[PDB]
């Protein structure tokens, strides 16, 4: 996250991150046993770490749960970025409390102009690198479907939302993706993609988590 604000330990009790050895995708706790994340984030052996706010230090909230199975969406196209979302199940489930908590989906679609919450351990520069051992947050609203279009011409898709902030400074960036973006207590957007970070007329680009909520909720029903 660049520009943004530190969280603060466990107030965004359903941020997981998804560690390999090293953290490399945020992701969101839909139940006690499934967790929502950009398909970019596949890969083989996958710890699910939930409560967590300084990802390199044990601080006593954290709960560590391998995933017993990854499923990509069945349309996901890499190339685009189209259906950019995936679901983990849990080897275990997770003991929720006010810290570690699952976060709603949504019904309905979130509008422009809507305020999110949008938190990851990804790069807090622009240029440059530096990563983060908090966990950060920012605030930033929906864009309208034409303004994203516009910054990305030919690239966004009815599954996909641009939000942030055209002026640039504030914005989602590397190592945030699979992350949540919510509004009103509701899980509306993955972080997905964009043109570098933070830079003019380049906001993030999100998956449109309304459009899959059937396919989770069928998904999770049965496996
Ligand atoms: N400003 C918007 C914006 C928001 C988020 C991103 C972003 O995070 N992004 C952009 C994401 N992404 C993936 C792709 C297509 C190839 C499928 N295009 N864009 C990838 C992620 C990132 O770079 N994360 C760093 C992370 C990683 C995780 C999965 C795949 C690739 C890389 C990593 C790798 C190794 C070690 C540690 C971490 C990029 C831009
Ligand atoms: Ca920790």
């Amino acid at each position: 996250i660049v520009g943004g604000y530190t969280c603060g330990a466990n107030t965004v009790p359903y941020q997981v991150s998804l560690n390999s050895g090293y953290h490399f995708c945020g992701g969101s706790l839909i139940n006690s046993q499934w967790v929502v994340s950009a398909a970019h984030c596949y890969k083989s052996g996958i710890q699910v770490r939930l409560g967590e706010d300084n990802i390199n230090v044990v601080e006593g909230n954290e709960q560590f749960i391998s995933a017993s199975k990854s499923i990509v969406h069945p349309s996901y196209n890499s190339n685009t970025l189209n259906n950019d979302i995936m679901l983990i199940k849990l080897k275990s489930a997770a003991s929720l409390n006010s810290r570690v908590a699952s976060i709603s989906l949504p019904t309905s679609c979130a509008s422009a102009g809507t305020q999110c919450l949008i938190s990851g351990w990804g790069n807090t520069k622009s240029s440059g690198t530096s990563y983060p051992d908090v966990l950060k947050c920012l605030k930033a609203p929906i864009l309208s479907d034409s303004s994203c279009k516009s910054a990305y011409p030919g690239q966004i898709t009815s599954n996909m939302f641009c939000a942030g902030y055209l002026e640039g400074g504030k914005d989602s960036c590397q190592g945030d993706s699979g992350g949540p973006v919510v509004c009103s207590g509701k899980l509306q957007g993955i972080v997905s993609w964009g043109s570098g970070c933070a830079q003019k007329n380049k906001p993030g680009v999100y998956t449109k988590v309304c459009n899959y909520v059937s396919w989770i909720k069928q998904t999770i029903a049965s496996n």
